[PDB]
């Protein structure tokens, strides 16, 4: 089992790398590519309908890679179809929000969007500054940890594989898989001497509440 745990760490980290949408080194190298004043004004002038359509398109692309990530998790495919859809439906966007911190630059408070970095003001046309400021603030706190790609891999696996999600039939089987991934996570943190990030992780509520507030607005504009 101790070998099982290590094989699981390697597998989880491998599945994420194959389904990480953009390479980390590419996001970091693009940080100097910042939307100009003209380009920002262009985005602020678009209709709220234009911005929602572009965001939903990009959030939907991101979700697809999160689905491919789940298909390659060790025990995800051997869960019942009902449970798979419950975990993805409740989890996919939570994982996207966590992945996004890779694309957040805490230096100048910008996120990667449509090929360049821009601030919260890019999204002004949406008319929901509170909601956008929540995404940037959440990303900022996450960025403080300097997550490695493997830490993202293991942590987002635990975001997906949550046995407390309502609507599970094989609750026992998911609680087992979560347990294994919990050990994979705590084990790799031992080996990389990064155990200190555990205390600092987001509360299980916080990711739920924030993602809830966002499916609400996007459902409206769909
Ligand atoms: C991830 C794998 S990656 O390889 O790290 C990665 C990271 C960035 C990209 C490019 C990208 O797509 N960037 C992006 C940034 C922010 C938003 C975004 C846009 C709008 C909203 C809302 O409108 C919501 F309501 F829709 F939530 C909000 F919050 F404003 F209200 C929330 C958002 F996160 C969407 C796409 C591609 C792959």
């Amino acid at each position: 089992s101790l070998t099982e745990i290590e094989h699981l760490v390697q597998s989880v980290c491998k599945s994420y790398r194959e389904t990480c949408q953009l390479r980390l080194e590419d996001l970091l190298r693009q940080r100097s590519n910042i939307f100009s004043r003209e380009e920002v004004t262009g985005y602020q002038r678009k209709s709220m309908w234009e911005m929602w359509e572009r965001c939903a398109h990009h959030l939907t692309e991101a979700i697809q890679y999160v689905v491919e990530f789940a298909k390659r998790l060790s025990g995800f495919m051997e869960l019942c179809q009902n449970d798979q859809i419950v975990l993805l439906k409740a989890g996919a966007m939570e994982v996207v929000l966590v992945r996004m911190c890779r694309a957040y630059n805490a230096d100048n408070r910008t996120v990667f969007f449509e090929g360049k970095y821009g601030g919260m003001e890019l999204f002004r046309a949406l008319g929901c500054s509170e909601l956008i400021s929540s995404i940037f603030d959440f990303s900022h706190s996450l960025s403080a940890l300097h997550f490695s790609e493997d830490e993202i891999a293991l942590y987002t696996a635990l975001v997906l594989i949550n046995a407390h999600r309502p609507g599970l039939q094989e609750k026992r089987k998911v609680e087992q898989l979560q347990y294994n991934l919990e050990l994979a996570f705590h084990h790799h943190l031992e080996k990389t001497h990064r155990q200190s990030i555990l205390a600092k992780l987001p509360p299980k509520g916080k990711l739920r509440s924030l993602c809830s507030q966002h499916v609400e607005r996007l459902q409206i504009f769909q």
